[PDB]
């Protein structure tokens, strides 16, 4: 329908999350959106499917690269209290790096995945620091810079990891003591206090086993975040407008600057984002693997340009047992968040998202 209010808004998030949860045999999601800036709360099965622990908007649940949203505005936030500006070259932020390919790739770059074909993962047996910097010291560029985008755990992860280093803080210590606390996030963690396991949801495989994430290399800056969807709609609130700590005003806005595209998806910091409105068929080719397994050549932006408030921005995110999916449009008030502990097709995730934003922008 062409109606709003609350019950086409029930009707339409319950009628299509739930044939979802069979179809894929998702254990658990929770679900909140944005409309007219005003929050609304959905939970749908278990968090533990051994414990029958029911999903609220309190469970944990792994967020994959959605985790990259945070990572960016934690490098936005350092580069707006000066540790570093977006042109720099990498090696002006890390002496190891002196003399390396990194002496011709620019901060933005690095965040952007357009450094010149890091990979999406690093080589098996780069899982220390020492390796991990040996591995960045001897990189050979597949490509010029700024011309591929690539998605790659080993690009923005070295952002997230310089941007920190920049202001004398770990990545980790700067997320949990500055960065959350900033942004109100109070349920929120890298690494999970023993308080807060209770509510911290198990991942089914494909195996159908439960599953948590696997450490690693970078893993906080790539992929570090557990949150459950109240927290997570306050940080998407943040995104819409916001209005208090004008760095942290400032860091967010900065991630909604755009620095290439890849066909209808423009690559900013953290965030991904499309025209508003969009058709499905545009948001799931921006979301295909055809994008984000591989690489691509970019329609370069002359500058960085601030994308606005008519856009939809968005970022998916998986781990071995769990998948997510954000989305919002500022100028709209409208927002959907969606954690699930199955990393289920990211077809599906979008199919939904868009049948819904729909709905909301009524
Ligand atoms: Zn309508
Ligand atoms: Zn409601
Ligand atoms: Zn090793
Ligand atoms: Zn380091
Ligand atoms: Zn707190």
């Amino acid at each position: 329908g062409h109606m709003s209010g609350e019950a086409p808004l029930t009707a339409t998030v319950d009628g299509i999350i739930q044939p979802m949860l069979k179809a894929y045999r998702i254990p658990g999601m929770a679900v909140a959106v944005l409309k007219d800036g005003k929050a609304h709360y959905f939970n749908y099965g278990v968090a533990n499917r051994e414990s029958g622990q029911r999903v609220s908007e309190q469970t944990l649940f792994e967020i994959g690269s959605v985790s990259k949203t945070l990572t960016a505005t934690l490098g936005a936030y350092a580069a707006v209290k000066g540790g570093f500006e977006l042109d720099d070259k990498v090696s002006q932020h890390a002496p190891w790096l002196k003399g390396s390919a990194f002496d011709g790739v620019t901060m933005a770059e690095l965040a952007t995945y357009s450094a010149g074909g890091l990979p999406l993962q690093f080589p098996d047996e780069v899982d220390s620091n020492d390796k991990m910097q040996t591995y960045y010291r001897s990189w050979s560029p597949v490509y010029p810079a700024g011309t591929h985008r690539q998605f790659s755990n080993p690009s923005i992860g070295l952002f997230g990891h310089l941007a920190a280093n920049s202001l004398g803080q770990p990545f980790e210590q700067l997320m949990s003591q500055t960065l959350l606390p900033k942004l109100g996030l109070h349920h929120t963690y890298i690494q999970v206090p023993e308080s807060a396991m209770a509510n911290y949801a198990y991942g089914y495989s494909k195996e159908d086993k439960p599953i948590r994430a696997t450490p690693g290399v970078l893993a906080a800056e790539a992929y570090g975040i557990k949150t459950g969807s109240a927290d997570l709609l306050k940080f998407v609130e943040a995104n819409m407008g916001y209005q208090g700590d004008a760095a942290l005003k400032s860091a967010i806005a900065l991630t909604h600057t755009g620095f290439h595209s890849v066909g209808e998806m423009t690559q900013g910091l953290g965030w991904e984002s499309y025209d508003y409105p969009v058709t499905e068929q545009v948001l799931l080719a921006g979301n295909s693997p055809a994008v984000s397994f591989q690489a691509n050549p970019v329609t370069r932006f002359a500058v960085p340009k601030a994308m606005g408030e008519q856009r939809l921005y968005n970022k998916t995110g998986s781990t071995g047992g769990f998948g997510a999916y954000v989305a919002f449009v500022p100028a709209r008030g409208i927002a959907i968040v969606m954690l699930a502990n199955r990393n289920y097709p990211i077809e599906a995730r979008v199919k939904a998202a868009h049948a819904i934003l729909s709905q909301l922008a009524e």
